[PDB]
């Protein structure tokens, strides 16, 4: 269904080709998702999925292509009788909508694996049935393109994908499922999560795309992993040249995630007279402020990781502690349990890592120490304030015992005559939760009071009955 043009640079023998085949595509009124979707998930298939007879690049001959894309089309325009949906005033209705999202949903295998990786291009769709959650979102937006649906689009939070359509691209339809559950809400709106203030829905400053940034949506969903200990040499090349065109073009300006993945990558390889993996780190978190009201939790993870792994104690604790103040003025609600994992890990398994090897290198002598640094003290402080505030008036708890134990040992990583040196006022340092400001006097003991730490994280009452 491909036009004249699209077809002049196949077959594409390199990554570089298929840069070029993006930045025509790119160029023109409407990027084709389809097809790039389809290019995408093919040479992700030979490169990563099945690299028997590999010997430089899989070339994507244009037959090949083409009797893919004449695959997805042929279903789509077969199932989508668009009469029955009349475009009332040139978009689309909430019923033709659900109608596409039921046929790729129907399409599915109907048993399969959604975590595993390599099943979320159209190439997966059409030569395994097989598509991951948000993969459906994709695909729906794809069909909807393939229809002639200009105003349907992919929203994203930073764990789910919807569309938005209608007049003035003001609907919201669900499309896909979400997590493990059995039921979906499939055709209904997003309003009642972005109502519930839950991190699913980033209580509404969520993504909206344009095509372009569903090219870069695409771009960022390449998953260059061939094993549990190996990527694809050639996928990383791909996707980091991809991510940089589409930088250059302005389309990562409003996609702070895509940012964090183009920096991850740089600090894996860096591409010379690039900005740093810090400067791109920082300029996600700018997006998110600048275009998100600053309630995206994962531009803050992404520089955090980053600092972590360069085992920058100071600086991946500040980075945790502005996730934490992001996360208090959300409600954690049902569903938003991948962000509570998260906050989990860093609170209970990396963050102890840290300070154990930072307790360490502190024996051995070390200057600068973050464990000598009051602002350091504070840091963990306003992290474990952020987590007790987001707690405070959610439908669902988050913190428990489990977490005081760490707390605790966190806590007396620091001397005495360190976390002294901050000031708590009603280093300076203010707490929004009640639970911190109930443990105020109880973080500048030389020995913390494990026991009534307990209590106050925990909000238990009682101690044990007996001796």
């Amino acid at each position: 269904g491909l036009k004249a043009a699209q077809k002049t640079l196949f077959p594409l023998r390199s990554i570089d080709d298929v840069v070029r085949l993006f930045a025509a595509e790119l160029g023109r009124e409407e990027p084709d998702l389809v097809l790039l979707s389809l290019v995408l998930g093919f040479v992700e298939h030979f490169l990563a999925v099945n690299r028997v007879g590999l010997t430089y690049f899989p070339v994507a001959d244009l037959s090949i292509i083409a009797a893919l894309y004449a695959r997805f089309t042929a279903q789509i325009r077969g199932a989508v009788d668009l009469s029955l949906y009349p475009r009332e005033g040139g978009v689309s209705s909430r019923e033709l909508v659900k109608k596409v999202s039921d046929v790729i949903w129907n399409s599915l295998s109907r048993s399969y694996f959604k975590d595993r990786a390599h099943i979320q291009s159209l190439f997966s769709f059409i030569t395994g049935t097989k598509l991951d959650s948000s993969g459906v979102a994709f695909a729906v937006v794809g069909a909807c393109q393939a229809l002639g649906l200009r105003d349907v689009h992919l929203a994203l939070s930073e764990d789910h994908a919807w569309v938005v359509f209608g007049p003035n691209g003001e609907q919201t339809a669900e499309v896909t499922w979400h997590g493990k559950g059995n039921e979906d809400r499939r055709g209904q709106t997003v309003n009642a999560g972005v109502a519930e203030r839950s991190w699913l829905y980033l209580k509404g400053s969520y993504m909206r795309c344009d095509r372009k940034m569903e090219v870069a949506f695409m771009v960022c969903a390449i998953n260059p992993s061939i094993d549990l200990h190996t990527d694809s040499l050639e996928l990383l090349q791909l996707q980091q040249k991809l991510l940089w065109l589409l930088y250059d073009l302005g389309h990562l300006e409003r996609y702070p995630m895509a940012l964090g993945n183009l920096a991850d990558l740089e600090e894996l390889e860096p591409t010379p007279g690039r900005p740093d993996p810090l400067t791109l780190y920082h300029k996600g978190i700018a997006s998110a402020k600048t275009y998100y009201r600053d309630e995206h939790i994962y531009p803050y993870m992404y520089l955090a990781g980053y600092h972590c792994r360069n085992r920058n104690v100071r600086e991946a604790l500040q980075a945790w502690a502005d996730t934490a103040t992001v996360i208090q003025d959300y409600n954690y609600c049902r569903e938003d349990e991948e962000i509570y994992k998260e906050f989990f890990e860093v609170a209970n398994d990396v963050i102890p890592n840290l300070l154990k090897e930072a307790a360490s290198l502190l024996e051995a002598g070390s200057q600068g120490s973050a464990l000598q640094d009051p602002e350091c003290f504070a840091h963990l402080l306003r992290f474990y304030d952020g987590i007790c505030k987001w707690e405070e008036g959610s439908p669902t708890p988050v913190l428990h015992v489990g977490w005081a134990t760490f707390l605790v040992q966190s806590l007396g990583r620091f001397e005495g005559q360190v976390r002294q040196k901050v000031r708590i006022v009603s280093p300076v340092l203010t707490f929004q939760s009640e639970k911190m400001k109930g443990m105020k006097e109880l973080l500048v003991a030389t020995k913390i009071n494990s026991s009534a730490i307990k209590l106050q994280l925990t909000a238990q009452s009682q101690v044990q009955m007996k001796k």
